[PDB]
């Protein structure tokens, strides 16, 4: 029958859901999506060929519930899977009111306010990171099959310039856009890596000028759809510690320098704890300090191979199947 997937806002909620949508489709189920206007599901969900049902101070919360109650009443789904955003709260409750089974998924290291409110009413609570829910099943984060790379995906580092990928993420954090050109100018041009910077949608034009003025050289973009290609090119990542970028770095088996209820700092810790990632706090690390940290791994790239070997082992390839298996066991 029909399946309802509720997710929106940023890529961290929309992308694990698009991967779940592909899995339900291969099993012979009709997937329908639950979103809100303005969010990024309006860009991605219609492109995937999937039906987008849109939802819109307590009287405002009830308006969202009526619309969600209607969408569920019309689709009579076998299961409803929530993944994050404003949508899951009124959507997940609507699912219970109509006696339709509900499964929730938490991408982050600390559970979200909606996921904490919805967990007691869900049949299965799927978690990405361990210890996030005090109880439930640890599936990991559902990552796009294409983002899974082996240690043969890239050329040896020895006698080659390192490729540096700077990630936004989904909206394109600002800071990083400022810190990177200033920091990269202090790194000798003999060791300076090749740069691909994913700035914001409104910050791509300005981040280009920032690199241009300090005389660096980078391929600055607002957003990259060709992510499997972006990860294969990269030897090192300097990123934001959003749930999916963290889980994708493991699938891609990539060393990272992460700049993160302190959800991101905890997300970064799961890489850091094993030696897969390196924690660089925003409030502390200046342009001089990032340059010095980069300089040591460029001078000694064998460091990147150990970080990559550890990252590859933290990947959870069955994250998508087990989330969908948890939905279809209760459906
Ligand atoms: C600033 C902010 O509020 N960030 C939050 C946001 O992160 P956000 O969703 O922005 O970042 P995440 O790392 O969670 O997810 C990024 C997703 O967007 C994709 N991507 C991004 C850029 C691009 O060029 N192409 C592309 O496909 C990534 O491959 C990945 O699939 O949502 C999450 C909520 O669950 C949290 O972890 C973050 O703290």
């Amino acid at each position: 029958g029909n399946v309802l997937i509720m997710a929106g806002g940023t890529g961290g909620h929309v992308f694990p859901a698009l991967a779940c949508a592909r899995e339900f489709q291969a099993r012979g189920y009709a997937v329908h999506w639950l979103g809100t206007p303005r969010g990024i599901e309006n860009d991605l969900v219609p492109k995937a060929g999937l039906p987008l049902h849109l939802i819109q101070a307590p009287l405002e919360l009830l308006k969202s519930l009526f619309q969600a109650l209607r969408v569920i009443r019309q689709l009579r789904p076998v299961c409803v899977l929530g993944l994050g955003g404003y949508v899951t709260g009124p959507g997940g409750l609507a699912a219970r009111l109509n006696g339709v089974p509900l499964v929730i998924h938490e991408q982050n290291a600390v559970a979200g306010t909606a996921n904490r409110s919805l967990a007691p009413i869900a049949r299965r609570v799927c978690e990405a990171f361990p210890d996030t829910f005090p109880a439930r099943l640890t599936t990991g984060n559902p990552v796009r099959g294409e983002l899974f790379l082996d240690a043969h995906a890239r050329a040896p580092l020895t006698g080659r310039r390192v490729n540096l990928l700077v990630l936004g993420g989904s909206l394109g954090a600002e800071p990083l856009n400022k810190l990177l050109p200033e920091a990269l100018a202090q790194v000798p041009l003999e060791i300076r890596p090749a740069i691909r910077h994913q700035a914001g949608r409104q910050h791509a034009e300005i981040t280009a000028e920032r690199y241009r003025t300090v005389a660096v050289e980078a391929d600055v973009a607002p957003f990259i759809s060709d992510m499997a290609a972006a990860y294969a090119w990269a030897d090192l990542v300097i990123c934001r510690a959003g749930a999916l970028t963290v889980s994708e770095l493991t699938a891609a088996g990539l060393p990272a320098f992460l700049v993160p209820d302190d959800h991101q700092t905890r997300n970064a810790e799961f890489l850091v704890r094993s030696g897969a990632g390196r924690l660089l706090p925003q409030k502390s690390t200046g342009a001089a300090e990032l340059a010095a940290q980069l300089s040591e791994v460029l001078m000694h790239p064998e460091t990147l191979r150990s970080m990559a070997d550890q990252a590859r082992s933290l990947a959870k390839p069955e994250a998508t199947r087990t989330v969908v298996d948890a939905c279809l066991e209760v459906a």
